[PDB]
């Protein structure tokens, strides 16, 4: 399963560790990421990197990248960028809380989580991750923006941000 | 008891300059000896929305037994979620009380005013700063004749017990 | 109950990066489910540290592939469970759970991007000096590892603020 679920029930949601891409940006199987969402109290504690593997991803064309993880409004996974598209517990409990981040909110500061980080671990290459909550205007959705650089690989090392959940 | 929050809200909270002119989130989780915080604060009246000064800060203070003092939230509202009180409060043998100037009780984040990329600013949350008791302090860079929205952020702290 | 491994809040110098006792460092791991949310910093006290001769200053935890601690900055080592989270003498608890996972952070990876976790904070909270800590997981090539590099200031004190970092566990 692409997200999998584990107990202390479920406190973790994630992409299993791998050594081989798992994950398709531009074409399939073209990079290797990490998501892992894990709950303490009323928030998400959550974990991301992002490493490019091959095609565009080693040698990009565009000045930021892009993802999104959608979900209906009970929490159920609809779409990924994850090769293995599935998932197999409240999934509310999981989700980000659509009070504070009203859906459709991409332009509010208040959905949105930034992040310093250096691409491929370079210092002379500082870039920013945005991570949104609820851009979709219906069910719940985590979205990642990192800034890139053209002609260069893609990689994002690790980083973590936190939101206040739906239930 | 986990949580220690201001419940999730779309209208306005809390009082920076005048009643109600600001939408503040503050939520503190307990995972073993440390909180996990986040921290968000939008403007939507006011001089929140035209800033006359460079720099917004607010503050949280609690006696030593952990009873919040005074903050700037409109309503009484910073609670349990729907229980040992100094099992959320800064340690203080880590961040000496009237530590605002120490640097183990200072902790910074980056961040963008309004979400702007033309617009980085710094975000300085402190504890311990009061004299007794216990404290948290958050500091935004602003720029005047703006509109202040500070995102979404966190911070991490080690807890008394 | 275990949920932190770490070492105690001191106001006294308990670690020692060039000379004995030369410095204050905290560090406290929690665990959350499949993550470990991590604080720490570090205050120079005595000689270099308080007048630096380099421009980086790095310590490490090794610990081997039990999670049980080899290495370590710390006077004594003074890194364990925290005290009062078990009544029972001599609380066991599962080391592995509280280590960087070593599929996602590959032993000897330290030239991985994503071995590497980066914090911008502020030499001595001074805004006008702004430096990186580099948390590094696994680097060493057998046995797990946390790696701390902070970019620092010559011919000054030392003193890196509060910060925090997230990894995934092994177990
Ligand atoms: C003397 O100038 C400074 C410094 O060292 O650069 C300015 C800096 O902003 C300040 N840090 C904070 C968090 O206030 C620091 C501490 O007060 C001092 O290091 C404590 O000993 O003093
Ligand atoms: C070629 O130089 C660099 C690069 O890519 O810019 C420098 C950068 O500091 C380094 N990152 C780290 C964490 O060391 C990176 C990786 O080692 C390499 O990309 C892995 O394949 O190599
Ligand atoms: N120096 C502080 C107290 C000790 C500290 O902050 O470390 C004060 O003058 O209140």
């Amino acid at each position: 399963s692409g997200i999998e679920g584990r107990p202390y029930g479920i406190q973790t949601l994630w992409t299993p560790p791998t050594s081989n891409p798992n994950c398709t940006v531009y074409t399939e199987s073209d990079s290797l990421l990490s998501l892992c969402l894990t709950k303490c109290g009323a928030h998400v504690l959550g974990s991301v990197s992002l490493t490019g593997v091959a095609g565009t991803m080693t040698n990009m064309a565009e000045t930021s990248l892009a993802i999104e993880f959608t979900f209906d409004d009970t929490g159920k996974l609809l779409h990924s960028p994850l090769v293995n598209n599935t998932f197999s517990y409240n999934a509310l409990a999981f989700m980000p809380n659509s009070t504070l981040y009203a859906r459709g909110g991409s332009g509010e500061p208040r959905n949105n989580y930034y992040v310093q980080t250096y691409l491929r671990g370079n210092v002379q290459r500082p870039i920013t991750l945005t991570v949104t909550f609820n851009s979709a205007a219906t069910g719940y959705s985590l979205s990642f923006k990192w800034t890139a650089v053209v002609r260069e690989k893609f990689a994002a090392p690790a980083t973590s941000f936190c939101y206040i959940t739906e239930q």
